[PDB]
């Protein structure tokens, strides 16, 4: 295996961490246990097709962390939830919501500290509020004006659009109608996502409002 | 940690080698390198959402060989793709055949000797041939009455039927046709059917099928 080792820039300075990522290429320079040596972490995502590539890296030290299944949606007219876009006032509660329900996410214990997953997801969900990362967090609110749901989105290309985080018990279908409705109103023709292979609610529920396969993967860290 | 370990009674005679397979358990002695050591191999199968077990697995030194997807769908609307009951002159075919498209299973190299892979679903498919009204190998013929396309089938329970096997480039929509039409003859209301985490192919078909996603799980092993 040929492969970069470069610096992962934004997680270093986000986990306090000194982490690589692996990059296979046919021009790249060898993978060499000397090469790898010196990084406090280092991470590789593979297709879970190759065979070839996982027991290369497994010879080189790399464990699974989790596999990665990335959907893709047909988007049409769906007609829109009632979701309204977060507002900065929101950002406190969403931050709450998304520290305790993305926890164990490829940046859970024991390869990155306990409180990392949450940091980093919180983080996210602040970023799509403010549209730095996502563009826009929609949410759904109860009766009492609580958040039952939330669901980020941002644009990819002129085709594509991508759900960044997705999370409300019960209320899946609505969130799913949510995001197709804002993909179909920037003229989006596919609404992408990416879930843990371990979540099986999520795999459920995007298959149910129409969502294919793509793709899948294996990260693998060392 | 606690597990069960268990000799692999079948693949042991099968592959000739002196296998068991563990499963995580409270009810069972701990599980030790002590415990682990008198196999040639020790194989774990373990839901895709319990990193605690992955973890707990990979500190024992198990490694990655793939993961599955275990899909199901209602047995509904159905018809007569035209595929026959293989017959026991389709057998060497058959096998020949099962050999070839399913090569990068669970059984390749490294873990087990080059033709183990094989040989077991040579063994797979001639099983099925030879089986009865509850285990059939179904063939979708082309004109030239060659082989387009086949299918296992067994009767799991009173609802339930499951493919095995199902390869055929370019029939996957009559295959899936074929096995419904044999489920609901049997008066099944579900069709089940696993496949790896790496083939988007298989993953696609059955989704289009109606399929979704039941379970996931990953096979470790040391
Ligand atoms: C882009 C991304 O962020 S991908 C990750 C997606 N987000 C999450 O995983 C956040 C947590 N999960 C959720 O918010 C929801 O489960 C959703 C949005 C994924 C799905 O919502 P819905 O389709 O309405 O499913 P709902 O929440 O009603 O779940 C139904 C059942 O799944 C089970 N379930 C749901 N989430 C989980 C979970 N994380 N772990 C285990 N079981 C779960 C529940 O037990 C529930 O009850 P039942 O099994 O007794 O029927
Ligand atoms: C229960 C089980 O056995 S699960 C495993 C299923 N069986 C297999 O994987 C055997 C090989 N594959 C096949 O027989 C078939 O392609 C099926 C049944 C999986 C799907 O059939 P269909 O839905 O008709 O898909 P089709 O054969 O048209 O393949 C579509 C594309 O996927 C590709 N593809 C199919 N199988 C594989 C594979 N195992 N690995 C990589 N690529 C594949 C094809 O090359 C084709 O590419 P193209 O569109 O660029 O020509």
């Amino acid at each position: 295996v040929r492969a970069s080792i470069e610096p992962l820039t934004w997680e270093n300075a986000f986990f306090g961490v000194n982490s690589a990522i692996v990059r296979i290429t046919s021009e790249a320079p060898l993978l060499t246990p000397d090469a790898l040596a010196p990084w406090s972490r280092v991470q590789a995502k593979i297709a879970a097709s190759n065979t070839g590539e996982l027991d290369a890296l497994q010879q080189l030290g790399f464990s699974l962390v989790e596999g990665e299944v990335d959907l893709a949606l047909p988007v049409n007219n769906v007609s829109d939830s009632g979701a309204v876009v977060a507002q900065e006032t929101d950002i406190p509660a969403l931050r709450q919501l998304a520290s305790a329900a993305f926890a164990q996410s490829r940046f859970r214990a024991p390869w990155y500290a306990p409180d990392a997953s949450g940091r980093f997801y919180a983080q996210w969900i602040e970023n799509a509020v403010r549209g730095t990362f996502d563009h826009q967090c929609l949410i759904l609110r109860a009766a009492s004006g609580d958040i039952r749901g939330y669901v980020s989105l941002r644009e990819l290309n002129a085709t594509d659009a991508r759900i960044g985080l997705l999370a409300g018990r019960g209320a899946g279908a609505e969130l799913m109608q949510t995001a197709l409705n804002w993909a179909y109103a920037r003229g989006k023709t596919t609404l992408r996502v990416a879930t843990q292979m371990g979540n099986t609610a999520a795999l459920k529920r995007y298959i149910q409002s129409g969502a294919n396969v793509e793709s899948t993967a294996y990260w693998l860290y060392r």
